[PDB]
């Protein structure tokens, strides 16, 4: 509906979207259920540049990212269902990760404040979240 | 994969399809996710013979369905993309649901051992599941 209004009303722009960063937190499913509701999705990373802004304004606090298995044992996928750059991820995850701890890790969030800041980890962990919606 | 191959690894089998009742407790979209590892979705119910034949298998205890918003405020649909009528329904919600307690009950659960069975609840309450796989 426009940049000054999507602004006034609370989300953050950045390069063509509109960002939503949450004021309680959720399970990264209940999280996705508001983006929807806010004609949205949980975020994809689909840039460097992107990344950069998105670790920047998430403030050191653990928020949730819109990617997630196909299926529990299934290789990553955005929820907006933009490709999944397998390549370059390398460069997004904390270095270990993805660790796949205790087998219950699904769900991926901005853990730390650095360009490698994705941690994988349990879905039904609540954190802060990025709803992510196109400029259009 | 064979009628016979799938009760022989614990699948349960009814007017051509398969399910996996569970034996663990999950939230809906963890329960979902295990689905899709074993080729299936959570639930999804077409005739008053697959309810029954559900909620029969159910045996009292509380088991998560297919049945998802589109969001924490839009519409109720099958997560494996059977169209829902809200008309046939009306028949198998418990009297007095989807009630959306606290706007806050965004998914569906076989809740009880009867045909009026269906309950709306939080999507991270912690129950047993069931999977779905249709025979082909
Ligand atoms: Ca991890
Ligand atoms: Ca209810």
């Amino acid at each position: 509906a426009g940049i000054l209004e999507m602004v006034a009303r609370g989300w953050k722009y950045f390069s063509g979207n509109f960002y939503y960063f949450s004021r309680t937190p959720k399970t990264w499913y209940s999280a996705e259920q508001f983006c929807i509701s806010r004609k949205a999705h949980l975020t994809s990373v689909s840039s460097e540049s992107e990344q950069k802004f998105l670790y920047k304004a998430a403030d050191g606090i653990p928020h949730w990212i819109g990617l997630t298995k196909a299926g529990s044992e299934g290789d990553w996928y955005w929820v907006d269902q933009t490709s999944f750059n397998k390549e370059q991820s390398r460069r997004f995850w904390i270095p270990g990760e993805p660790n796949n701890a205790g087998n219950n890790e699904h769900c991926a969030n901005i853990r730390v404040s650095a360009l490698k800041c994705w941690n994988d980890g349990p879905c039904d962990n609540t954190f802060l979240f990025i709803c992510k919606r196109p400029y259009v």
